[PDB]
């Protein structure tokens, strides 16, 4: 939103193991995944894109 960011380097694919563990407990969530993704429609990197558009996690410290 407000424009402004800084993206720094990162290795570690925390995202997906979110995006892993959330298809598990949300089995509806997954059939349009497929459907979508599946279907050579648009990238799994798409889907997830807009998926996250406000979920978003706290903070440790």
């Amino acid at each position: 939103g407000s424009s402004g960011s800084s993206g720094f380097k990162r290795k570690a694919n925390k995202e997906l193991e979110e995006k892993n563990r959330m298809l598990q407990e949300d089995p509806v969530l997954f059939q349009l995944y497929k459907d979508l993704v599946v279907s050579q429609v648009i990238s799994a990197e798409e889907f997830w894109a807009n998926r996250l558009n406000v979920n978003s996690g706290p903070s440790s410290g």
